[PDB]
């Protein structure tokens, strides 16, 4: 239950750490989906 995906994050802490995580989309870090469970 997390949906801050495709938003820019300063860190993992800006979004969920499970299901979401900050990956680099090139220039900036966005919260990208992780499979989670």
């Amino acid at each position: 239950g997390c949906n801050r995906l495709n938003k820019k994050c300063n860190s993992d802490a800006d979004c969920c750490r499970y299901g979401e995580r900050c990956i680099s989309t090139g220039v900036n870090y966005y919260c990208r989906p992780d499979v989670g469970p």
